[PDB]
């Protein structure tokens, strides 16, 4: 295991997106994870369509578009559907729409997904290092999360119950403060150009290791 990981250094992470007034964090978290796999497997980095997920991964997957959902079942949709469109072809409108999936513009598939054990920050570290970015939920409801600018985020009021989907794109230790490098979907003016470093190995802080999952694209 490397001491630090940052998947942006390997070109596996697309630009930070802006979810706006639609509670579709689950979709951004899922596409973020698959984007990294697509790049790993083909060398091409392309933004995948969060909107495709909002419109099409619905009641069969327990998802409710702009009213929330789950990364795991998002990946199952991609599996069942044999594909997801590129963001460019199926752009993001921050509102529920009719499903307009078009196989003509399918940019990625998903073979399977893996859910990691609850609260196991060691296992999360291993997956981030050896597999790629991991979809996770965090407890982001606290005012300190909204005001986060820099440093390593630690909120004594955080719980292990999650309420916002994000993407772990790495980890490190900022001068004696261990962190997870997290890509949010609140645009580049949140945190450090859209990213937040969140406390690592402090008892599953903000439930970051509560419900992790990552997709895979298998080659035979
Ligand atoms: C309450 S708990 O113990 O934290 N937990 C229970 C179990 C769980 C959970 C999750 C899971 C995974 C990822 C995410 Cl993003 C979520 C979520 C959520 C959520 C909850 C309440 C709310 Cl109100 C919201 C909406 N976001 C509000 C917000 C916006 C900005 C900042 C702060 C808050 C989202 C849940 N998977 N799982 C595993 C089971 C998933 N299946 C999927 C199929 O449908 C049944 C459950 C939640």
């Amino acid at each position: 295991l490397p001491d630090s990981v940052d998947w942006r250094e390997k070109g596996c992470v697309t630009e930070v997106k802006y979810q706006g007034s639609c509670g579709a964090s689950w979709a951004f978290s899922a596409v973020g994870a698959l984007e990294a796999q697509l790049k790993l497997k083909t060398g091409k980095l392309v933004s995948l369509s969060a909107q495709n997920l909002v419109d099409c991964s619905t009641e069969k997957y327990g998802n409710k578009g702009c009213n929330g959902g789950f990364m795991t079942t998002a990946f199952q949709y991609i599996i069942d559907n044999k594909g997801i469109d590129s963001d460019a072809s199926y752009p993001y409108k921050a509102m529920d729409q009719k499903c307009q999936y078009d196989s003509k513009y399918r940019a990625a598939t998903c073979s399977k997904y893996t859910e990691l054990p609850y609260g196991r920050e060691d296992v999360l570290k291993e997956a981030v290092a050896n597999k790629g970015p991991v979809s996770v939920g965090v407890d982001a409801r606290h005012p300190s999360f909204f005001l986060y600018r820099s440093g390593v985020y630690y909120e004594p009021s955080c719980t292990q119950n999650v309420n916002h989907g994000v993407l772990v794109v790495g980890y490190g230790d900022l001068n004696g403060k261990e962190y997870w490098l997290v890509k949010n979907s609140w645009g580049h003016n949140f945190g450090e150009e859209g990213y937040i470093r969140m406390a690592r190995n402090k008892g599953n802080h903000c439930g970051i290791a509560s419900f992790p999952s990552y997709p895979e694209i298998l080659q035979g």
